[PDB]
């Protein structure tokens, strides 16, 4: 009676999540017609970026409402390059439904939709779409459930001369078949008959097993009644025990609203997820349109709320006169709110992705859903086109970044560089189109590499520094030794007392300025001690500046007499490709002066080591996907610095020289 059900739809790239969702909100009449993704006139891909890349770049809600109750499903993107929207989605749903292509079977994105949802404790249901393009189902069946475990099969697929026209209800007995957009009831072809039972024992018995209640009926010789089953299905799939696996297609209007029958049977409410309580929700994430501003996208996971209500939150107490739910980039006024609700609320500058809001007492970090967020990895030097872009620029991110905090902004402490960091070329090219959406033009540019300098033998000298401007003068003199070593150390020999220990602080200040622009190539310096061992000072014109002067100027003397060596950054390879592909990553390090460290080589997928400099592996990313069949993701992390070999050595040093 008036359920509700929050699910997001996830899955690898083209699996007809987007298309299965299109067929959901026209079949329920949320939707005139039914648009295509290659037609750009889907409700979920809206954004400029979308329709261009034919793609979820932004999760999308559907509100269905069917015979009085509500599912709210979000439409996920499927690319890795999302993993902020994805992961989001998962974290305001209360289970997953996970489309999985019937020609490709399960794929490097259902693996990691299935990974987060479980994390999250989330129940899972399979829907397996595109049978019409081939692929086995019962074979594909199988698959799942080696790699998936203990699904449980609720459909199988009706074929009339070879052909996909509709789904056999295992439990039930009766198949349908579609046509002209209309479902008719078909016969269970007789050929078919003793594989659908066997499908449908092996059903009964996996459900049976799950509930001890029943297992005593079922032993005690008592009877199960369907309402008993029914029950112990819909419990089974809430605590993960069991994965029920339907078959729909929205290309081919096949399934769909048993597709949304089902989730209602099988996926828990809030309520059993939740209990009932205080109001809880949780920004899971934000959207700035262009024109409109910023709109928060709320997940009630508990309670109910009318307009006027309002909500505490750390920014403070956010009033909502008017109540929304979203369908894509539309917000529908409703009158009231209950959990399992999606809700979305303009002019929401102050909300940000991540805020809990509640009534009562503040809930603490196990209550509310999370899902963290791997760090991006893949960086690009931004630059604004010309004049009116740079000023632009910095609001211009703002709204980026609020929109996608997947997305990080840094300023480069060596380089000085302004760095966008993204998870894939994708993830950034989407980056780039959104802020030309804000107005500005932006371009990108491979990051210029922080070399380093340092010594490669002792030297000593005095630094002094001794004028008078004005009614007192200053004075300064250090004498300093710079020997090679692993790690930078300063180390005070003064004795004596020629040097007050107060200038101490001052004199390795003015090591430090000098350090960060070497002799050799104007790069900081590293991997040596400082040595103070002598000088003087004057009660009258001594002072902190003086010092930090003198040690800087013998700083540059002495580095200059201790054979200067130019550094580069050295990184460390963990690539995961398969078992042949293999052969052709350990191919493309040897033209990246690389250098193999081990192969963790277990059963399919084998690790493979590695070690690599920075200024080789910059682009990297435009490289791995396209040599370890997709099916592979590379990882690059900081190891040490190291002498760059005498030929670029030479070659960067010129370089910087130059020109200044
Ligand atoms: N033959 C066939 N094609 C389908 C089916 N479902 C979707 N397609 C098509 O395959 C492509 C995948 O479409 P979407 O529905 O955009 O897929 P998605 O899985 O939502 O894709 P991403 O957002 O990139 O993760 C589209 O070009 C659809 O026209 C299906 O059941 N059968
Ligand atoms: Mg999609």
């Amino acid at each position: 009676g008036a359920m509700i059900r929050t699910v997001a739809l996830v899955g690898h790239a083209g699996s007809g999540k987007t298309t299965l969702t299109e067929a959901l909100l026209y079949k329920t009449g949320a939707k005139e017609r039914r648009g295509r993704v290659e037609e750009g006139t889907t409700t979920t891909d809206y954004t400029p970026e979308a329709k261009l890349h034919r793609t979820t770049v932004r999760t999308g809600v559907a509100p269905l409402l069917f015979r009085g109750h509500r599912v709210f499903l979000l439409d996920a993107p499927g690319y890795g390059d999302f993993v902020g929207e994805i992961r989001g989605a998962l974290e305001a749903a209360d289970a997953a439904l996970v489309a999985v292509s019937a020609e490709a079977g399960v794929q490097v994105g259902t693996e990691r939709a299935w990974t987060v949802a479980e994390r999250l404790g989330l129940p899972r249901m399979v829907v397996v779409t595109k049978l019409d393009k081939g692929g086995d189902y019962y074979a594909l069946l199988e698959d799942l459930r080696s790699t998936l475990g203990p699904i449980l099969p609720i459909d199988l697929p009706l074929y009339e001369g070879g052909k996909w026209v509709g789904l056999i209800d295992v439990f039930h007995g009766k198949a349908y078949r579609y046509e002209n957009g209309e479902e008719r009831e078909a016969e269970v072809p007789p050929e078919e008959r003793e594989r659908v039972q066997r499908f449908r024992q092996e059903v009964l018995e996996a459900i049976v097993e799950t509930d001890e209640g029943l297992l005593e009926k079922y032993l005690e010789g008592e009877e199960v009644t369907g309402e008993a089953l029914e029950k112990a299905f819909h419990e089974a799939v809430r605590r993960g025990l069991l994965y029920p696996v339907a078959l729909a297609s929205g290309e081919r209007e096949i399934g769909v609203l048993p597709l949304l029958e089902l989730i209602l049977e099988a996926l828990p409410s809030p309520t059993e997820r939740f209990g009932d309580g205080p109001p809880l929700a949780k920004v899971f994430k934000v959207q700035v349109d262009p024109f409109m501003g910023q709109v928060a996208y709320l997940r009630l996971y508990r309670g109910r709320l009318k307009p006027g209500d309002s909500l505490q939150s750390e920014a403070g107490q956010v009033r909502l006169p008017h109540l929304y739910v979203p369908m894509g980039k539309d917000l529908l006024e409703v009158e009231e709110a209950e959990a399992g609700f999606v809700l979305g609320v303009p002019k929401a500058e102050g909300l940000h992705r991540g805020m809990v809001l509640w009534q009562g007492e503040k809930p603490e970090s196990e209550e509310v859903p999370f899902a963290r967020l791997p760090d991006p990895n893949v960086p690009v030097a931004l630059h604004p086109k010309g004049r009116t872009d740079e000023a632009r620029l910095g609001e211009a991110l703002r709204k980026l970044l609020e929109e996608d905090p997947s997305l990080k902004l840094e300023r480069q402490e060596e380089t000085g560089e302004l760095l966008l960091w993204g998870h894939g070329e994708l993830h950034l090219a989407t980056a780039k189109e959104r802020l030309q959406d804000y107005g500005v033009e932006v371009e990108f540019s491979v990051p210029k590499v922080p070399y380093r300098e340092t010594i490669k033998k002792v030297a000593e000298g005095q630094g002094k520094y001794k004028k008078q401007t004005g009614g007192h003068g200053q004075y300064g003199d250090v004498w300093l030794r710079l020997e090679p070593a692993s790690e930078y150390g300063f180390e005070w020999r003064i004795t004596g007392g020629v040097i007050p220990s107060k200038y101490q602080e001052a004199i390795e200040e003015g090591i430090k300025e000098a350090a960060k622009k070497g002799v050799l190539a104007g790069f900081p310096v590293m991997g040596f001690k400082a040595i103070v061992y002598n000088g003087s000072y004057h009660e009258v014109d001594s002072s902190d500046l003086a010092f930090q002067i003198a040690a800087s100027l013998a700083f540059k003397k002495v580095m200059a007499e201790a054979h200067p060596v130019l550094l580069e950054p050295i990184y460390r390879l963990k690539v995961l490709a398969p078992q042949e592909r293999v052969g052709d990553v350990l191919s493309d390090l040897q033209a990246r002066r690389g250098r193999i460290l081990g192969m963790e080589q277990e059963g399919a997928l084998s690790v493979v080591h590695a070690e690599v400099p920075l200024a080789e592996v910059l682009e990297y990313y435009k490289a791995l996907p396209g040599l370890t069949g997709g099916a592979g993701a590379y990882t690059l992390e900081f190891s040490h610095y190291a002498e760059v070999p005498p030929h670029l050595a030479q070659r960067i040093v010129q370089e910087r020289a130059q020109e200044g």
